């Protein structure tokens, strides 16, 4: 009898055991969701990455940028899921930007390449994915994306906070798609969380004053928050995605859901 | 094993069997909620209505401009749950505004002392409820108040909206008060229901421009909504309402979901 | 060939030469602006201060509580500025709120009848104001109130920040009959400036937590903003409530303009 | 005495005597600024337009997908208006989206590589004209580029909207280093205006229910704005960016300026 009980949800994003998606995936079988996964590129890792998760789980490829992997994409789910199965549920957890584009690497030198790169990993893809997915989901279903909030600019962030932006106006469109299929489309907006990636950047592996100005707004953001964040918990995060892709909230579509500690809400 | 399975949870705001609170009372006793009802003024029509509730729940007077009662609703409470029990979730809906400050009636020709009482009952009374009822509620509890989406204005609503703004306001304070607690404060902004008044409305109560002016924001509103709207169900609000209600959106404060099938996310 | 030339203005607001209605009043003479001032219970004392104005203007009684003073309003102006003349413009600079419901003073402890004083003085009379002088505006006119942005909760201002959404959703309002006119309706939104009360909030005068708060509020704000923030220098804000009385923003209505220095469309 | 007095300004974006920049340019003109134009493509027919313009101005190729030319930009301008002069304005109207990216063309079928170009030349150019020219400006400056609100989806915009959405984030952070220059940055949110190609798009050059929804939006813009929308008429957008443009506006930056008529403030 959980939140999800027999749903049937792909989830994407898994990197390591620290990456949102793996919580989500985890929280999502504890809660019933039967699920199909997809790694990008290194799939031996990710299996074993996801070897952990508390039930066995299909592994499918998918690289966002490869067209070929998102023409087969339905087909090879519907394959891991059994003819005449369709979805209920398909989360976006990815995200990309080169190096040139975040940390102390000035604004204005980010050249467009890789700017264009980012940006179709981390917002075009957003669509890719509903327009190939879209075809094999049921009345009621449940697109989830992750967002982080970009509506003021900030230091280190750069062209990724301009990505965000991009991809909240494709989950405005992507609702329109998808509301011809009975299925809804909503973000979620994430507090800052320690994944790998993130500990590396306060380490310094974008420049010191980038992990400087990120360790300032995780501080921050626990102050902000009225009822806190701890960055090192992904669990309030993946259970909000869960609550999007229920049942429980089955008018909300083309919106951005904040599990954040309510710290947007909160100027200081 | 219902989504609110052993919380306790208050909910004010019924005086139909076509109020949002009744619907809000009706699913949260489905998904197995212990409830406290509130009501105002007149107590035998409200037990009547709420007779027919899947559930009994006792009911308590509460006229939210009355000091007294709200001095003494915490005991009052207590009482009814029994003591050493506290509450789990409290639901505000409640609004009031005065003919004066809405419909055909000049929005300039609305008196203060009308658009203050009308204020007093729709925005204050949040944070009046969330300070009668925080020191008797549960770690990890949850405050939600009904919001109409004030952001931009509109024919008719006039006043109503501003009192609506103030309310959006007056959320974000209180998940302050909240935060203290572990309690979440959060409201949703619903889309048009016709309840009894809204149709009385709509048939001209409040002027005859003013009746076309809402029964084209109806229309206009599912035309928007990606998923649609149907006004004249409101088991989808009632259902957003148990999920802010739940643990499954345990970092979201001082903040508003939109159950209005999308509309707020579309131009046209 | 001042910004305002040949313009009649009516400001409001001034009570000390820090109020930012007196910089208002400055700047609007010194780009060619004929003014009639209104002032609030202390008319010596602000007729001694206007003296300091580069050019006379008559001084008017209008406690915007006082339903008396604003229905002689209109007589009294065109008394001031000759019969078959009109006003260009309109200033509103006044606010209020009682110490119950700002600083350390807990939130839930600001009794409702202070609320509605600070209410009534803080947004309502916006619309007071505006339903007083729209009979006698020029087309193309234009009406301007000062905002504090209240978008997000903050620690101090408490229900002041209250009375500032009300006014937001207030001016959208007032645009919609200002607009019959050919009459503009927008707020400026300035950052924090040092009037004498500020300091006085800042020196402790509402507590000592608040006045930290504030000065913390004050610092992150220079900070945030990206062509900086003197919190001393009203002038900023004044040219920008004479950019909204020229005729340079003639398609701006409803709607708030940000003199912040930026700051609000930055997180860190 | 005019309002830009002095100023010199750079204004991009002309392409015929409809284009929303000849009318930024005549007014700056018109208001004693001392211009240069940048084109794209067909230098010849732009220069036989700008002949109308009230006064000469030297007009410099630029194609912003062109590194080379914006490598040498700041050195040309500075050719055209002497050595040892700066710029006071630089004017950004510039925007393109491949026709699968618009129109009834469905959304998902729009391939990266047409979003791609539609954001760099829409969104990115932003920070590349920025990083151009802002060597060359004044402390005091000002940079202004045009926006179409992008906040909500609509029919047909499709992936212009994206791009408007990329453009505000960009602004944001463009305000950042524009700051280290004492420059401000900031966009015009203008109404709809019926340039050559919108009557194009209206007369069904993207579709048949693509025009129809334009001339719909079209109607329900000047509907809702409260002093109307006159999407003939370009120089109230004009006007807009000129205060922007002068000293009157000197606290804004990072943000956005709505010349609609207040359109966006109203639902209905
Ligand atoms: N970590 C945070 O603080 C934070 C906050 C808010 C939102 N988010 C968002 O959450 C999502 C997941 O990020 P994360 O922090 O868990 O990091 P992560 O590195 O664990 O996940 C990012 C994922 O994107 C995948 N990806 C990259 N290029 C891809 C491609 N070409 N095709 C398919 N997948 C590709 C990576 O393989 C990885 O699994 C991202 O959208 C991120 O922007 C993160
Ligand atoms: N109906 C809609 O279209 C709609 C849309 C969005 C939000 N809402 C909001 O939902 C809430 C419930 O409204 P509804 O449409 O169900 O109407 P309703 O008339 O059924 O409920 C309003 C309730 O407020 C109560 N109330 C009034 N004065 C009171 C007082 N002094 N003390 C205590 N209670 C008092 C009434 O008794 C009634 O139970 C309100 O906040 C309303 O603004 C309604
Ligand atoms: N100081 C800031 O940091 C700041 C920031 C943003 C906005 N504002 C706003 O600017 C406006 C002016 O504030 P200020 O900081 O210059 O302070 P101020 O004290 O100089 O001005 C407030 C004015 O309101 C007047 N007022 C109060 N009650 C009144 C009544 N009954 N009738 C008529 N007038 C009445 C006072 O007499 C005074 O002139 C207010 O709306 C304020 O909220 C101030
Ligand atoms: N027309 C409207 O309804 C409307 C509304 C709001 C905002 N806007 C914006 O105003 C701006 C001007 O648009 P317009 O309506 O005047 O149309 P327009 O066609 O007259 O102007 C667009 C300009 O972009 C230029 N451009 C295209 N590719 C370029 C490149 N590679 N390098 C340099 N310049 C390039 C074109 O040459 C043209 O001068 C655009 O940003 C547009 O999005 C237009
Ligand atoms: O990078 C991140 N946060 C952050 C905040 C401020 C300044 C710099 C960085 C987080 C949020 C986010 O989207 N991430 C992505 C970045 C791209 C690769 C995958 C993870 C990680
Ligand atoms: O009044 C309502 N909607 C509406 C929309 C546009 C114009 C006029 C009216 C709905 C929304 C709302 O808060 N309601 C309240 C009004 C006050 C008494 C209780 C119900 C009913
Ligand atoms: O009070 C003010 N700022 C502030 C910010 C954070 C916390 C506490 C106070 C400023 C802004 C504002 O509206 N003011 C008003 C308050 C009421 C009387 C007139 C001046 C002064
Ligand atoms: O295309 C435009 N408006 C519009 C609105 C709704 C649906 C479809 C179109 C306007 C606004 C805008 O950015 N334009 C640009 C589009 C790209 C080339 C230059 C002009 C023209």
């Amino acid at each position: 009898t959980g939140l999800l009980d027999g749903k049937r949800i792909l989830v994407s994003g898994i990197i390591t055991d620290s990456s949102i998606a793996f919580h989500i995936a985890r929280v999502a079988q504890e809660q019933g969701a039967q699920l199909v996964l997809t790694g990008f590129d290194r799939l031996r890792l990710i299996q074993r990455i996801t070897d952990r998760l508390p039930a066995k789980a299909p592994l499918l490829e998918l690289d966002v940028q490869n067209e070929e992997h998102l023409a087969s994409l339905a087909g090879r789910v519907t394959e891991a899921i059994g003819a005449g199965n369709k979805l209920d549920g398909v989360v976006h957890s990815i995200g990309f930007m080169p190096q040139t584009g975040m940390g102390i690497n000035p604004f204005f030198d980010a050249p467009y390449a890789d700017v264009s790169k980012g940006i179709h990993i981390s917002a075009y893809s957003y669509a890719s994915m509903a327009k190939a997915l879209l075809p094999i989901m049921n009345p009621g279903g449940s697109i989830v994306g992750m967002d982080f909030d970009p509506s003021r600019a900030m230091p280190a962030y750069n062209w990724m906070t301009v990505a965000k932006s991009a991809l909240e106006s494709v989950n405005r469109f992507v609702a329109r798609e998808a509301g011809k299929y009975g299925v809804r489309s909503n973000l979620v907006a994430a507090g800052p969380i320690r994944t790998l990636a993130m500990s590396a950047i306060v380490g310094g592996a974008l420049g010191e004053e980038a992990g400087a100005q990120i360790q300032l707004l995780e501080e921050g953001w626990d102050q902000r928050a009225p009822i806190g964040w701890n960055m090192k918990d992904a669990t309030p995060v993946a259970k909000t995605v869960c609550a999007l892709l229920s049942d429980w909230l089955p008018a909300t579509t083309g919106d951005i859901i904040y599990a954040d500690g309510g710290a947007h809400t909160q100027l200081l």
